[PDB]
DNA sequence: GCATCATGCAA
DNA sequence: TATTGCATGATGC
């Protein structure tokens, strides 16, 4: 049975209460500077559609969307906004934001629409949005009778679970997570987003100019090595130059031909150069094609800017991520690559980069959470945290550990925030499980509080049904008892993992908050640019370093008070690579 | 065109 | 057989 709608011809008083449910359509999956198709407003006094070219150029309509005091729930308010950012409409008052809170009361479900979110409490009087718009080339908007029906049940089924879905996550004691965390972040994301990061093109096009010329000497040699020419980027026609014209070892094969991943390559290296030459062609053509080239795909040709989208209701652990670009795996760890980061540069004259990191959250997190002493009472000694565990588990004076007991006791250290594997580590390490084996045995031995914590983690999650983090995040893990060994030991290194990796994006999430919050205190001009996990980027004028070398850190630092001190470096220069 | 896998970049 | 992601070139459907 049909929707009941008013497709209006002109916007009304009535369609402008204190309270609705407002659906403002971007089909275009990234929003930036992308068209509204189409408006749908529900309420007390009933349901409406509204042409887009009209209701945004209706002086009433433009108000009530910036009126603070008129309330909409929405899904998805962050692509509205930006939307109408790109148009200089502001649009405020989201009191509720439908994508956000089925995130929160599970992440794992993957609502990406209205009707995923609506099924979650057996509402089914909405269509998918792709069975409305279409998939990939087929993807297109619909005659105005099929488009204000979908917008009109899409804005009803917001209206009717806004309720239900606050009251579960209350009961989850998460209401204050969705009202005071995620929604007033999803505006400074939207921010963010629309701000934009400037890239010097002519730096790009000047590297990427040098890197064709090496991937070309490289490439050269390989074929030389080689003994013919092939295409050195099909791990299949690879597999057989190596493992079968050159004989190299087999340590490591493809399901469906050999294996060529670095690892393999590192340990053939010893058998042959054309090896180190097969892994310098894939550092060159990784940062050619992913970020000289894939870069350049995306920049505002007009202003030179990248417009990252922050999708805020993905990640299983309470993380962000980002795309088109992604702007949270720019290259740092090998110089050449960090080179990319100085294509990065502030917006405006006489600008910087400014970017403040903290120093292991995580392990900082894992100290409190599992209150262990002897790693608590590193922190506030803030102690090199490596050297620290190397001494502890090998048994030695700091004076004593050397640079491989350093290196090694290092992936103990992210084997146990990840989740602890004999295999796992033994792995990384290149050693044997019984090895590693002993390794995470000795470090328990030195962290009681943290192999209690690991034990006792695990049973919660089988004992609840799933882990939360410091700000009640949580985590279902129904694989948690599973009879699979492998199936269940992976929910067990999630319900390990989770409550540390969750809760340092509990943390940096409020300090964005709190940080915006003291910028607009302050009158500064300096803005967040990016977020990347642990760190945040801001740019901002020459004229505002030294205010900001103490508040951002310190707006940081003090975002969460736990048992162990929260440190944050910081950097600043000319483009991000001289930020750090 | 569209999905897959193998690869590699980040925290 | 370590945690969370996203983009790419191949390859084939
Ligand atoms: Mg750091």
């Amino acid at each position: 049975a049909a929707m009941a709608f008013t497709l209006a011809d002109r916007v009304t008083e009535e369609m402008l209460a204190d309270k609705a449910a407002l659906v403002v359509e971007v089909v275009e999956e990234n929003y930036h500077d992308a068209p509204i198709v189409g408006i749908a407003v529900v309420n007390e006094h009933g349901r409406f559609f509204l042409r887009p070219e009209t209701a945004l150029a209706d002086p009433q309509f433009v108000a009530w969307l910036g009126d603070e005091t008129k309330k909409k729930s929405m899904f998805d308010s962050k692509r509205a906004a930006v939307a109408l950012k790109w148009k200089g409409i502001e649009l405020c008052g989201v009191s509720f934001d439908l994508l956000l809170a089925a995130y929160l009361l599970d992440p794992a479900q993957g609502v990406d629409d209205v009707r995923a979110a609506a099924k979650m409490k057996q509402y089914e009087a909405v269509r998918p949005d792709e069975a409305v718009y279409g998939k990939g080339a087929k993807r297109a908007v619909p005659d105005e009778p099929v488009l204000a029906e979908h917008l009109v049940r899409k804005a009803a089924a917001i209206w009717e679970l806004e309720r239900p879905f606050l009251d579960e996550l209350r009961r989850n004691e998460q209401d204050r997570l969705l009202v005071e965390l995620e929604q007033p972040l999803s505006s400074i994301l939207a921010e963010m987003e629309f701000a934009g990061v400037k890239v010097d093109t002519k730096r790009l096009e000047q590297m990427g100019k040098e890197l064709a010329e090496q991937l070309g000497t490289v490439e050269q040699r390989i074929y030389e090595l080689a003994g013919q020419e092939f295409n050195i980027n099909s791990p299949k026609q690879l597999g057989v130059i190596l493992f079968e014209k050159l004989q190299l070892p087999v340590l490591k094969k493809t399901k469906t031909g050999y294996s060529t991943s670095a690892d393999v390559l590192e340990k053939l290296a010893p058998y042959h150069e054309i090896v180190e030459n097969i892994l310098h062609y894939r550092q060159l053509g990784k940062l050619q094609s992913t970020y000289i080239e894939g870069l350049l795909k995306v920049v505002r040709p007009d202003t030179k800017k990248v417009h990252t989208i922050f999708n805020q209701a993905l990640t299983q652990t309470g993380r962000l991520s980002s795309t088109e670009p992604n702007l949270q795996n720019i290259p740092i760890r090998l110089e050449e690559g960090r080179k990319i980061r100085q294509a990065f540069v502030p917006s405006e004259s006489d600008w910087l980069i400014f970017a403040a990191d903290y120093s292991q959250i995580e392990l900082r997190v894992l100290a409190h959470i599992a209150e262990d002493d002897n790693l608590m009472e590193a922190f506030r000694r803030d102690l090199d945290i490596h050297t620290k565990t190397a001494m502890d588990i090998f048994q030695v004076s700091e004076d004593e550990v050397t640079p491989n007991m350093r290196r090694q006791a290092k992936a103990v250290n992210f084997g146990i925030v990840y989740g602890i594997s004999d295999y796992g580590l033994a792995q990384n390490l290149n050693i044997s499980r019984k090895e590693a084996a002993e390794f995470i045995e000795r470090y328990f031995e030195s962290f009681p509080g943290v192999k209690r914590y690991m034990e006792n983690i695990v049973q919660e999650a089988k004992q609840k049904g799933y882990v939360t983090t410091l700000l009640h995040r949580r985590r279902y893990l129904p694989d948690i008892t599973s009879r699979n060994f492998n199936v269940r030991s992976f929910a067990e290194r999630m319900a390990m993992n989770t409550p540390i990796q969750g809760s340092a994006a509990d943390i940096i999430k409020k300090a964005m908050i709190d940080l915006n919050a003291r910028l607009k205190e302050e009158r500064l001009q300096a803005h967040l640019l990016l977020q990347v996990h642990d760190e945040l980027i801001l740019e901002a004028p020459k004229e505002e370093m030294e205010r900001l070398c103490r508040l951002v850190p310190e707006v940081m630092e003090q975002a969460v008070t736990l048992r162990v001190p929260l440190k944050v470096d910081y950097h600043y220069g000319s483009t991000w690579y001289d930020a750090k």
